[PDB]
């Protein structure tokens, strides 16, 4: 199958805190990586976002790829996580509205997080981070969260859609081990510090999104997400650090390496 792809900073729009820099000692390997949550400020957190300038036609396939480097924070210190979300709406919106990292964002908003935070604003924890049978039961200074897809419904609130992890035998289910103490570069246990693939992957026949991360698979279907097919979405990368955590947050992708993959054909 012939395919074309876009990729790189020339194909996506910034919005807020996003930088770009080259890091040394710990990405050697690496040019530019692009840097969200920099902006540390407990008082109000921060957030940004990546906004793909052309539209996913879910008519079509596409593959989509993300190489990731998480926070090593434990998850009631670092950032929230990964929003790789789909929405008629803009990065605009999503500064004023929030995501699919917690409990409400932007209405109708969907796709796929890596939840790396375990959110609790003065004992009300956030709804899919408090089920500790599919998602997460390990608090505080563990580095683990959890992969789901979900869907914000008419009124922003986030819930979990489509399947569980596919192809498992962690408890809970939904388990990501997102980062931990390895520096490494070379060793090749899984790292989640270190730069590891999203892939997300759609076939239009079946209308069902596939993501894979940390060797793990989830799927989701457009009925999911509630996408109608017959209109063009918008993709944004998100990240977002809460306030009151008094640690860096700092999520690193390497934009020239996100890649938007779809046929030749029409
Ligand atoms: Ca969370």
């Amino acid at each position: 199958q012939d395919t074309v792809t876009k990729k790189g900073t020339g194909n996506f729009t910034a919005h807020g805190d996003i930088i770009h820099k080259t890091y040394k000692e710990e990405f050697p390997n690496e040019g530019t990586l692009t840097a969200f949550n920099t902006n540390f400020n407990p008082n109000t957190g921060t957030k940004g976002a990546l906004e793909y300038n052309d539209k996913i036609d879910f008519n079509k396939d596409f593959t989509i790829t993300v190489p990731v480097a998480n926070n090593n924070q434990g998850n009631t210190t670092g950032a929230d996580g990964w929003g790789f979300m789909f929405t008629q709406g803009n990065g605009q919106d999503f500064l004023n509205q929030g995501g699919i990292l917690r409990d409400k964002g932007m209405a109708n908003a969907s796709g796929f997080k890596i939840d790396t935070a375990y959110n609790n604003v003065n004992g009300k924890v956030d709804k899919l981070d408090a089920d500790k049978t599919n998602n997460l039961s390990q608090i505080g200074a563990a580095k683990v969260g959890y992969g789901t897809f979900v869907k914000n419904g008419a009124d922003g609130v986030t819930n979990q859609v489509g399947q569980n992890a596919l192809n498992t035998k962690d408890k809970p289910v939904n388990k990501i081990i997102y980062a931990d103490n390895t520096t490494n570069h070379l060793d090749g246990q899984f790292h989640g510090q270190r730069l590891n693939d999203v892939v997300l992957n759609y076939d239009a026949a079946t209308s069902t999104i596939t993501a894979t991360y940390a060797g793990k698979t989830w799927k989701a279907t457009t009925d999911d997400l509630g996408i109608d097919k017959s209109q063009k979405y918008n993709f944004l990368i998100t990240s977002s650090h809460m306030q009151n955590r008094y640690s860096n947050g700092i999520m690193r992708t390497n934009l020239e390496g996100v890649t938007i993959t779809t046929p030749q054909a029409d």
